[PDB]
């Protein structure tokens, strides 16, 4: 129901790219792995190029392409990442870590060749020296959430909006407060969707030969939250 739709029917390669500076510690990640939208799963390695992160890895998750989230058949038309390709979209979001920092991320998410690239530069500001964030006391994992997204028609695009709950090393949870938008770089028609979310499932490993800092992440996405005519009535 899009062209950019079926340039994410096979596997397709990933690079990313992230610019960053938190309290004025510059650091830069790259990535790469591939993407299998049909099913809905990412397997993605990323290193720093600038020496032991000054944030922890989870922090960074979200802002490191929801282009290949799994949206089944019958909610294809409110796929709106991927009818943006291949010019793409720009993200954005700003993170609020309660009693701590706010990231700030601008991102360009657009094939480049045969390529999906995520170009991200993020500013992060007000963190606390001993919190829970440039302290690196959150543990290396990640829990399932729900992105529910919302359509922008004044922008051509979209909005989302969720908690991420990272689990704390003290058993409490440091939560970050994600507000997103999405718009299209190219001038050509997009999906604006009904109201839906996103399941989304990640797992963080390490690679034992990888000598940088790094993170390693599988993730799976489905789409979810679209019902039609009385289809629910017919259990």
């Amino acid at each position: 129901v899009s062209k950019g739709e079926e340039l994410f029917t096979g596997v397709v390669p990933i690079l990313v790219e992230l610019d960053g500076d938190v309290n004025g510690h510059k650091f830069s990640v790259s990535g790469e792995g591939e993407g299998d939208a049909t099913n809905g799963k990412l397997t993605l390695k990323f290193i720093s190029t600038t020496g032991k992160l000054p944030v922890p890895w989870p922090t960074l998750v979200t802002t490191l392409v929801q282009c290949f989230s799994r949206y089944p058949d019958h909610m294809k038309r409110h796929d709106f990442f991927k009818s943006a390709m291949p010019e793409g979209y720009v993200q954005e979001r700003t993170i609020s870590f309660k009693d701590d920092g706010t990231y700030k991320t601008r991102a360009e998410v657009k094939f480049e060749g045969d390529t999906l690239v995520n170009r991200i530069e993020l500013k992060g500001i007000d963190f606390k020296e001993d919190g829970n964030i440039l302290g690196h006391k959150l543990e290396y994992n990640f829990n399932c959430h729900n992105v529910y997204i919302t359509a922008d028609k004044q922008k051509n695009g979209i909005k989302a909006n969720f908690k991420i709950r990272h689990n704390v090393e003290d058993g409490s949870v440091q939560l970050a407060d994600h507000y997103q938008q999405n718009t299209p770089i190219g001038d050509g028609p997009v999906l604006l969707p009904d109201n839906h979310y996103l399941s989304t499932c990640s797992v963080l490993s390490k690679d034992p030969n990888e000598k940088r800092d790094h993170m390693v992440l599988l993730e799976r996405v489905t789409a979810a939250g679209i019902t039609h005519g009385m289809d629910e009535l017919y259990k």
